[PDB]
């Protein structure tokens, strides 16, 4: 479950990367 | 405890993302 939270963080950071890019 | 440190890193990266965004 903690790792799934980390993967959600990964999705969020990818989303912000796409936004800024 | 290491995972909590990783989650603190997650909070920091989210904060910088909000700052730049």
């Amino acid at each position: 479950q903690l790792d799934s939270k980390l993967n959600d963080l990964k999705s969020l950071l990818k989303e912000i990367a796409n936004n800024i890019k």
